[PDB]
């Protein structure tokens, strides 16, 4: 190790050395069993308000891309579903492969897509998102998979503003994003309790599946590839394959909201 990473050196494997919760028995992502996903009708809709949403900056943080929004009230925000209460968008960012048969964190029968969305959100009891991260309920991502066919127009704003985050530590401003853009047109999901997926591993997510990936061409996804891991004027690694392999389910088990 040393810092954590996706190498071969500092990689997923070695996390735990670090970070012991790693082998935790509530750690995503997981595979998506279909057929042993239990059906759960007391389920509500999920309710996804984000007309409000006000988007910041876009930040390479070294292991990936992440939109910022501001969470200093509740204008985007997630509710519903197996929620109890009130949970504000903080950022979202994707996780992706070196090649389009891969780059996903969680699985749907074992199948791999060519990347996840991650939108996260912090319950508002909490206060804020550092207090949400050390509670059982602290969090809400939807996971939303990705697929290669035709171009999501509403991606394209993101894509567009890479070239100027290219290294690790490099910000810029995105204003006026709409997270709308990047949804299914079905809100049909399946749900566990489960943990960050990078360090520090917390097991503060309650994980919300969309069923329906969104599609993105193949030059979308390839912008996504020109990115590094490392710092400007170091010597560079491209950022592929930012994704963590499936865990144990453990004593879990995933509900559907549908049948
Ligand atoms: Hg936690
Ligand atoms: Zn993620």
């Amino acid at each position: 190790s040393h810092h954590w990473g996706y190498g071969k050196h500092n990689g997923p494997e070695h996390w735990h050395k670090d970070f012991p919760i790693a082998k935790g028995e509530r750690q995503s992502p997981v595979d998506i069993d279909t057929h042993t996903a239990k059906y759960d009708p007391s389920l509500k809709p999920l309710s996804v308000s984000y007309d409000q949403a006000t988007s910041l900056r876009i930040l390479n943080n070294g292991h990936a891309f992440n939109v910022e929004f501001d969470d200093s009230q509740d204008k985007a925000v997630l509710k519903g579903g197996p929620l109890d209460g009130t949970y504000r968008l903080i950022q979202f960012h994707f996780h992706w492969g070196s090649l389009d048969g891969q780059g996903s964190e969680h699985t749907v029968d074992k199948k791999k897509y060519a990347a996840e969305l991650h939108l996260v959100h912090w319950n508002t009891k909490y206060g804020d998102f550092g207090k949400a991260v050390q509670q059982p309920d602290g969090l809400a991502v939807l996971g939303i998979f990705l697929k290669v066919g035709s171009a999501k127009p509403g991606l394209q704003k993101v894509v567009d503003v890479l070239d100027s985050i290219k290294t690790k530590g490099k910000s810029a401003d995105f204003t006026n994003f709409d997270p709308r853009g990047l949804l299914p047109e079905s809100l049909d999901y399946w749900t566990y309790p489960g943990s960050l997926t990078t360090p520090p591993l917390l097991e503060c997510v309650t994980w919300i599946v969309l069923k329906e990936p969104i599609s993105v061409s193949s030059e979308q996804v390839l912008k996504f590839r020109k990115l590094n891991f490392n710092g400007e004027g170091e010597p560079e690694e491209l950022m592929v394959d930012n994704w963590r392999p499936a865990q144990p389910l453990k004593n879990r088990q995933i509900k559907a909201s549908f049948k």
